[PDB]
DNA sequence: CTAGTTGATCTCATATCAGGAGAAGGAGCAGAGCGAATAC
RNA sequence: AUCGAGAGGA
DNA sequence: GTATTCGCTCTGCTCCTTCTCCCATCCTCTCGATATGAGATCAACTAG
């Protein structure tokens, strides 16, 4: 799950309870967390369809 | 001499797209050149 | 440790 | 008996195809993936 996309458990949160859960409400998000490292797709160009 | 014990070692057996450049080969055509082969 | 990958530096 | 051809070979010439090679130096970091014993043989004992 992408973090802060709407199925993950920080969607919707407020400040307080992105705190409240140790997470820093300026965290963009956008991301994964796959075995505890945080990756991130980078989009890829391709020659249109 | 001469049999019995001790280790190592081997076999065998048990299941279940927006590269490029150059060199080497083969291909097909083109002709040259010489043997034979009709023929005047 | 090896391999690969990625991100960087000059 | 010499023209004249003429079939056949011998290169040889472009060209297209294949294939094989190469693509700066050095340095840092992170991150993910990556059996067991029985029997036989032989050789050293280990003594008789």
């Amino acid at each position: 799950i992408m973090l802060r996309s709407t199925y993950c458990l920080l969607n919707g949160l407020t400040d307080r309870d992105l705190c409240e859960l140790n997470e820093c409400p300026l965290d963009p998000g956008g991301y994964f967390i796959i075995n505890g490292s945080e990756k991130v797709l980078i989009a890829q160009e391709k020659m249109a369809t």
